[PDB]
């Protein structure tokens, strides 16, 4: 079933730098890598799909002046994507989430959000959707997330 679309929210910024790492070795926060595939119709892993991510910092704050915690990549030849970041903090009124825009070559933009398992605000945030839940395990110093996007596209 194709990845549901959700609100952009207040804090998107166009023209994000191309980067698969949103942090450095001095960024505050609990380490988090989100990786997975983008599939199209009929389980075809999709190549060259744009993935533009953005999230709050460890304290729950979005960077409107710069491009902190903003960065986009393109899925590899085998369909995989990889995002190195830290766990975002709770912005007031929202459950923990990371935003993403996904765009297959020449198709319209999918704007959506990824959620974390076992967040208490999942009971109360109306935007929370199980289809958008990442799988998260505790690898090493920080946490590893996985999610597959499914795009209605051949
Ligand atoms: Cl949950
Ligand atoms: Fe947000």
């Amino acid at each position: 079933d194709p990845t549901p679309d959700q609100m952009e929210g207040p804090y998107f910024k166009p023209d994000s730098p191309p980067r698969t790492s949103l942090v450095t070795s001095s960024t505050p926060g609990v380490p988090l890598t989100v990786s997975g595939y983008v599939f199209g119709r009929a389980c075809k892993p999709l190549t060259g799909v744009l993935l533009d991510f953005w999230q709050a910092d460890t304290g729950g704050a979005y960077d409107m002046t710069g491009f902190a915690f903003r960065g986009h990549q393109f899925t590899g030849a085998d369909g995989s994507f990889t995002l190195r970041t830290i766990v975002p903090g709770l912005y007031p009124g929202r459950t923990r989430h990371i935003h993403v825009k996904a765009q297959a070559p020449g198709r319209p933009v999918l704007t959506t959000q990824l959620y974390f398992p076992g967040e208490p605000r999942n009971t109360t945030d109306a935007l929370f959707d199980p289809a958008l839940l990442m799988n998260v395990r505790s690898a090493g110093p920080g946490r590893e997330g996985t999610f597959d996007f499914v795009l209605d596209v051949a």
